[PDB]
Parts: C-alpha cells; structure tokens; sequence
C-alpha cells in the first residue's frame, strides 16, 4: 500500500485498482518453470522435447519457438482486451487479479503474450511463465501457479495440401456463427484444425504419461476461441481438467497481422499436470525446499520416470475466526491476501462456513475456518494460536472488521 510500486526494477504509479501485496513481490522472478531438477522445470521440458521431435520427424510439423522467460508484468490490454475480453467480464475483477493499477497487471494467463507472439509474425510458439490469480485458499489453489502455452497457425494451402483437389476449398466464408464454427470459418477448414489441436494434444499427452490414460473432451466457452474445449483426465477416480483449448477468434488473429491464417491454441496448467503425473497431494509442495521433495526429481535425464515418494501427512490444527464485516466495504479475497501474507504456506485452506446479517446493527457476519497444517512437520498448539491471534488482531486494523470471536 503505497503511492509507487517498484518491480524488477520497473517504477508504476499506483491508483484505485492497485492491489498488489508485497508477499506476492516475494515470489516475482522466482520462475520455478525455469530452475533446473524442478518438477514445473521437468514438465516443460518434456513438453519440449515431444515438440522438437515431432518437427524433426514429421515433414508436416512447424518449429515451435519457446518464450519461457517474458516478464510477468503486462498491459490490461495485453491480458484482456487483445483476447477479446468483453470490459463487463468477471474476470476482470479487482478481487480475481493482481493490478499495479488501472492499466498494468501481473499476467492472469499465458494468453496475455498470444497477440504480441502472433503479431511478431510467428507461425507456432510455445509460451511457459508464472501466472497470477487472488483466489481461495486449499490444497489445488495457490496465487502463483504455471501455464504453458501453445499456438499453432495453418494458411489454406497448407491445411489443405492433402486433399486432391484441394486448392478449390477455403478457410473464410460469411456464414454464421453456430456451436461449431465462427461466421468466417468454413466447416472444412474448422474440421481439419479442430482434427489437428486435438490430435497433436492427445499425442503430447501420450508422450507425458503413456497410452494408459483416460482423457475425455469437454465442449466449452472463452472469449478467444470458438469452438473451444477443456481436455479432462480421469485421476483417483475423477475427471479433473487439466488445459483449456480450441480455434482461435479470427478477428484475434486478423488484428494481429494474420489476416491469412486459421489457428488453434492451448493453455495447460503445469502444476495441475504435475500434480497427476508425479502424484504431489498439495501444491504448496512446489515451494518448498524440502529435499525429502527436491531430491526426487534430481534425474539423469528428463525422461527418466520419476516415482515420486509422498511425504507423511501431518496433523492439522483447526481454528475458527468469526467478524463484522465493515459497513459496506469487504471482499472475500482480500481475507484471503491476509490469511496468505500471516499465516503463508501454514494454511492449507480457509473456508467460509456461516455468513448472517444481525437485524439491529445491520451489520454482515463472517465465520471462516482455517485449517493449519505444515508439508513438512507438525505444528505445535502453541505456535498455531499465536499465528491465529496474530490473523485476529491484523484483520481488525486492516480489514476493518470488528471482533466477534
């Protein structure tokens, strides 16, 4: 909270959409994605490795080019606007996004470097970066995580190279828009691009984990694609998505200076991968420094299988914490900055239980239940309660909240 935030050596004004905490600082230029032996770091790589040989096996194959080290901080327009996120759209949030203030951010998404890369000139990329988002707290949410992103361009004549007579079809009409094709793509083309996205997917996802796996294609919505998916992969009983997908908006790709190609993307969240692949029960495990952890995915080389060894699980210590909300000004998320910034990586996760409002003060009630437990030891009664005390006291003075108890 101040009036000028400094960031790798970057100076930006601050407003009223300025939010970012110095925890979070802590972790900006970290990337995890980029530290060798690290489990992020392997998934990369491998990710690598399946798409530099398919382009050396395959004639068919583009050269993906890796942008693995692009600053996280990024314009509004690059995270939302270039992808078409309309100005009303929930994810734009104050309470969903780390904004340096109304006009520069940390990125969101990988998507946020899609149009600079396209606008480059560049046919096919790859792009790998530490990702920020405010959300709740538990074992599968962090405020720092890791995507990959692919994007992948076709010109006609190349989309259609297989085909005999194959130079009489097009990629562009002006039909309409329905559930399977924008109103500028022609089925054909929308058919051959959906056919590759989903292909080239399906054989990165065979080269991570083996034919063994169970994945299913769930139709889906965002702003940028049409039609669009999220691959899902069947996991200790569960579907669970793992990247989202689908044909890229071509009035995203015109804009960008590709007015004559049709193209897929994809973003994959690296921990969710990892998590599945190496079976890491919570992803606060990504940062610590607990060799227990580290030394297991020390390998020769990166396709050497890992078989991760799970850590034991510690005893948690459970703590309520009730409050008045402020008159009229509070977010769920901000609680949370505070629960992260006293009580970090102690937290596996806080839920709210009980919200009522009390009939003669007005006033907004809030229970949370907090969950204490360490990756790598068990926390004591003595110094969880002074943590929690420690919450307690801070949410009075900079929540405005008054305590209930």
């Amino acid at each position: 909270p101040g009036s000028v935030v400094e960031l790798l050596g970057k100076s930006y004004p601050q407003d009223d959409h300025s939010n970012l905490t110095r925890k979070v600082l802590t972790r900006v230029g970290r990337n995890l994605h980029n530290q060798q032996h690290h489990p992020l770091w392997l998934i990369k790589e491998r990710v690598k490795e399946h798409f530099y040989k398919q382009y050396v096996g395959r004639f068919g194959t583009p050269l993906f080019s890796v942008y693995d080290n692009l600053s996280p901080v990024v314009t509004t327009w690059q995270n939302f606007d270039s992808l078409l996120i309309p100005a009303d759209h929930p994810s734009r949030k104050k309470g969903d996004n780390y904004y340096l203030n109304r006009t520069h951010m940390l990125r969101a998404h990988t998507s946020a470097h899609q149009w600079d890369l396209l606008h480059a000139g560049l046919d096919a990329f790859l792009v790998v970066g530490d990702v920020y988002r405010r959300d709740q707290i538990d074992s599968q949410h962090y405020p720092i995580f890791h995507q990959l992103e692919a994007v992948r361009l076709f010109s006609k004549h190349e989309l259609f190279a297989g085909i005999k007579d194959g130079e009489s079809l097009q990629l562009f009409e002006q039909s309409s828009r329905s559930a399977h094709k924008q109103e500028t793509h022609t089925m054909e083309a929308v058919k051959l691009v959906e056919f590759d996205l989903k292909q080239t997917l399906t054989r990165l996802m065979a080269h991570l984990f083996g034919d063994e796996l169970e994945i299913r294609w769930v139709d889906c919505y965002f702003p940028f694609t049409h039609p669009s998916f999220e691959m899902e992969i069947n996991f200790h009983g569960e579907w669970l998505e793992v990247l989202g997908c689908g044909v890229m908006e071509q009035q995203l790709v015109n804009s960008a200076g590709a007015q004559d190609r049709i193209g897929w993307a994809f973003g994959l969240g690296l921990e969710r991968l990892a998590m599945i692949l190496y079976d890491i029960p919570d992803i606060r495990l990504f940062w610590c420094e607990d060799e227990r952890f580290l030394k297991q995915f020390c390998v020769s080389n990166i396709n050497q299988k890992v078989k991760f060894q799970p850590l034991s699980k510690y005893p948690a210590v459970i703590n309520d914490i009730s409050f008045w909300l402020p008159s009229e000004n509070y977010a769920e998320n901000d609680f949370y900055d505070l629960v992260r910034t006293i009580g970090g990586d102690l937290v596996e996760k806080v839920d709210l239980i009980d919200k009522f409002v009390h009939p003669k003060t007005h006033k907004t009630s809030h229970c949370y239940r907090i969950t204490y437990r360490h990756m790598e030891r068990t926390l004591s009664q003595r110094e969880v309660r002074h943590i929690h005390q420690a919450l307690q006291e801070a949410a009075v003075q900079l929540l405005g909240v008054e305590g209930r108890f």
